């Protein structure tokens, strides 16, 4: 995917020298090494030396100041090549085979959720309140304290975005890959010292997708919600390299009752755009968990209850009046049933609490197939025939009831 | 080479999400992005004036600032979009060259007017995105689609509905009177997921009928 390289170089003094090196430390072909200005105009070319395994490159600074970009081009190699590695020596005054002379922009990205304010469960998104605090070392917008009696000077957005391109020198935009509708910006703020040393945070609204629903494990889910945040420029431009954590990255007092975060991932990726081109992601991952309390407590306490009901009818038999209650119990079932709500889009899966309860529903109405049957053996004669079923059947109804659990346990844990 | 000298606006779309599919309204809503790119020898970005070979610009800059030398644009509409567009960033890079490069990353609401029912819930449509330019062919056209990114996304994020084939193609459309615009209509075709109407609906229908037939 990166194909081509380049680095922007420190700016050379008059009448400096310069020297560089390629070497193929991972076995790859032989690149070509370039040297060009700040524009495209070149320099120089990074010959193959002597030995025949480096490229060795040379320049010195005759114009008034040295704007310098060393090229190292892959095109000319082995195709698709998932590592190729080489070693890049660069230097100014000693040919040799303190500080840090490859001139560094390098965006560092921050976040913070601090609100989980809605999660929808049909519509496959959620929204978030958070903080989003970007930084960056930029020689240029220097700010000299003699103009300002102070040490930084401060920007909002109408004034930033438009103001501080008056210079034309460029910044690094972003966007929250997977947001849906709009962002609800409250403060876009942004700090500058005489050093150069750029701070932007933003504070914000977003509604954020999640196509990393599983609703099979349903309502015992776990699941993801990302915040992916890309840069729209290339990494010709700016790159985030070091993630800092300006504040804990989930807040106290999330706000919501459903879920709960687990464990959070904040991670950095690099993600092709347009045809050969890559841009910085910055991956801000919540892994969740469900409160089943309300689960329990409005679901599966019911459930077990009225299950409980068909179980004891068979104590009884009074057929007739065991039958009676039986079907009473199962016409329950009916309405408890239609009350659940699940939440849920339309799906194509069963979900676990779908299984269950269609199994709940089946023999439930099995236990009736059972009352009729006794009933019938009782009227014509046989009445011990239908007491040995009604054992036989407390007996194995509860274990079928047991392993059916475990069988899902197994298939969906 | 070529000595009529040309503009000529090539368009790429991208989907990556279906957000929301309405079906009463017979409307629908994607995010994407959309990329317009055109060589003008004018807007001609010497670098000397900039160590670099890339300078970009963002909405209220490029809409004003741009029309600073009072050169035309080429405009653009999603012709079948209800509401309000979301647009995240609208940025847009230049070269040394004059090449142009137009994308932005947006929200949608689109209209669906073929909607048949009929088929229901077997039913297959026509998820449509028209764009056309606002300005006419007497200065803008699209020619060539590039697809700069794969026009479906992989994590599309709907479960209802799941794309067969898509279709991107230009037209050019009369507006006004005797005048022609280019449309990059870009289309999802669809087909019903019946997996939920198969387990919900019709076995419930058949263990029914199975009774009276019992």
């Amino acid at each position: 995917d990166t194909r081509y390289l380049t680095q922007h170089t420190r700016n050379l003094q008059p009448g400096d020298t310069f020297h560089a090196l390629v070497e193929p430390i991972g076995e790859a072909p032989l690149p070509r090494l370039r040297l060009t200005d700040s524009g495209g105009k070149p320099l120089a070319f990074g010959l193959i030396d002597q030995p025949g395994e480096s490229v060795e490159l040379n320049y010195t600074c005759d114009q008034d100041i040295c704007e310098l970009v060393v090229h190292v081009d892959g095109t000319d190699g082995q195709k698709d090549s998932g590592e190729a590695v080489y070693r890049l020596l660069v230097g100014i005054n000693a040919p040799n085979l303190s500080s840090v002379f490859l001139e560094s922009d390098l965006v560092t990205v921050g976040l913070a959720v601090d609100q989980i304010v809605g999660v929808d469960q049909r519509s496959e998104n959620f929204s978030v309140v958070g903080t989003l605090k970007l930084s960056w070392h930029d020689p240029k917008l220097g700010f000299s304290p003699d103009q300002c009696g102070c040490t930084v000077k401060s920007f909002e957005d109408a004034s930033i975005r438009a103001v501080a391109g008056e210079i034309n020198l460029p910044l690094p935009s972003f966007s929250f890959y997977n947001q849906q509708g709009n962002r609800w910006s409250q403060n876009q703020v942004i700090f500058v010292t005489p050093d150069g040393r750029a701070s932007y945070f933003e504070r914000f609204t977003v509604t954020l997708q999640a196509p990393d629903f599983d609703f099979l494990a349903y309502p015992f889910d776990r699941q993801k919600f990302s915040i992916k945040v890309d840069l729209a420029v290339p990494t010709n431009m700016f790159i985030f390299n070091e993630i800092e954590r300006f504040q804990q990255v989930v807040g106290d007092q999330l706000g919501e009752e459903e879920w709960v975060v687990t464990s959070y991932s904040q991670e950095i990726t690099e993600v092709p755009f347009e045809r050969g081109s890559t841009n910085s992601r910055f991956t801000t991952t919540l892994l969740v968990k469900r409160n089943l309390e309300y689960y329990i407590l409005r679901i599966f306490v019911p459930l077990f209850l009225i299950i409980s009901v068909s179980w004891v009818i068979f104590f009884l038999k009074d057929y007739g009046r065991q039958l009676e209650v039986a079907s009473g119990n199962l016409l329950v079932f009916v309405a408890f049933n239609f009350t659940i709500s699940g939440d849920l889009p339309r799906l194509g899966y069963l979900t676990v609490l779908d299984r269950f309860m269609i199994v709940s529903f089946c023999l439930t109405a099995i236990v009736v197939l059972i009352s009729v049957c006794q009933k019938r053996l009782g009227a014509v004669g046989k009445q011990a025939v239908a007491a040995q079923i009604d054992t036989w059947v407390l007996v194995i109804y509860p274990l079928v009831y047991s392993l059916y659990i475990i069988w899902v346990y197994l298939r969906f844990f």
